[PDB]
């Protein structure tokens, strides 16, 4: 039940933007993915994923916006 926030690398910053996924729905993923942008005032930064098991659902689509201080996913280990 490991649950996945966007963390502040910079200032505190409240906005949270996705512009590219690297994994979908309904798929298995293995710890090594660094295809995932994440924007957060103006800028793109790729992260790595230390991550790996089961994905159960996705309540962000992309282009979708909210102010950080949420799990933008869902994932059982």
């Amino acid at each position: 039940m490991y649950e996945f926030k966007l963390p502040d690398i910079g200032e505190g910053v409240t906005e949270g933007e996705i512009v590219r996924w690297d994994v979908k729905e309904g798929d298995m993923v293995e710890k090594d993915q660094d295809l995932v942008e994440v924007m957060t005032d103006k800028v793109t930064v790729k992260i790595p994923s230390p991550v790996r098991g089961k994905i159960v659902k996705i309540l962000y689509r992309e282009g979708q916006v909210v102010p950080v201080g949420s799990t933008l996913l869902q994932i059982d280990t």
